[PDB]
């Protein structure tokens, strides 16, 4: 599987038909239909004490991972029953500004989608967590092109240093705080992983106020290789999965 017009999404079905399942993940976010539910509690993000450890490039993207030995870095409140824990955060891209974003506002696309991925801490690990409903927490941030996001150029600078699929780099005391927008406020409904496996295992958390990046920091993204050092070089760009059918979900809304 890829994003290429012969392993691309429209075909992952075969090999995951869960690609056709249920609760799939992105969809459209329709902001008039979306409920406000007064019941929805803030979110609570408490990363003073991450520890990033790496990046590397898995040939689908670029991933942050993060020690998650330890309630280091945690998501609880807003939906959320229990503690998550920050394992990675990685991003989804277009080829142009236009494009990149998995979920839609109004139909409307952004530049990018930043993902930091939890997991739920009573099933022990991530590989027990993928095994549950609620074993998963993805909180996604629009990235827009206008100014510079300071809190990213330590990232967009160790590119270079893995550009090419199973490359990786030392990369710690790296703090997610710097990601993050303003406001908190929220849209939640109950989805799946994006890329394959596609397990139907997440609850999303898709932040209404997007962070600004500047076009020389989305440029450096796009000039990261799908492929593996020696072979043919294909530009990772539009590595974003489609809307899906939200098929009778409700998307609620904390604001
Ligand atoms: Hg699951
Ligand atoms: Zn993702």
């Amino acid at each position: 599987w890829g994003y290429g017009k012969h392993n691309g999404p429209e075909h992952w079905h075969k090999d995951f038909p869960i690609a056709k399942g249920e609760r799939q993940s992105p969809v459209d976010i329709d902001t008039h239909t979306a409920k406000y539910d007064p019941s929805l509690k803030p979110l609570s993000v408490s990363y003073d004490q991450a520890t990033s450890l790496r990046i590397l490039n898995n040939g689908h993207a670029f991933n942050v991972e993060f020690d998650d030995s330890q309630d280091k870095a945690v998501l609880k409140g807003g939906p959320l029953d229990g503690t998550y824990r920050l394992i990675q955060f990685h991003f989804h891209w277009g080829s142009l500004d236009g494009q990149g974003s998995e979920h839609t506002v109004d139909k409307k696309k952004y530049a990018a989608e930043l993902h930091l991925v939890h997991w739920n801490t009573k099933y022990g690990d991530f590989g027990k967590a993928v095994q549950q409903p609620d074993g998963l927490a993805v909180l996604g941030i629009f990235l827009k092109v206008g100014s510079a996001k300071p809190g990213l150029q330590k990232v967009v600078d160790v590119l270079d240093s893995i550009k090419t699929k199973g490359k990786s780099a030392d990369f710690t005391n790296f703090d997610p705080r710097g990601l993050l927008p303003e406001s908190l406020d929220y849209w939640t409904y109950p989805g799946s992983l994006t890329s394959p496996p596609l397990l139907e295992c997440v609850t999303w958390i898709v932040l209404k106020e997007p962070i600004s990046v500047s076009s020389e920091q989305v440029l450096k993204f796009r000039k990261l290789n799908f492929n593996g050092e020696g072979e043919p070089e294909e530009l990772m760009v539009d590595n974003w999965r489609p809307a899906q059918p939200l098929k009778n979900r409700q998307i609620k809304a904390s604001f």
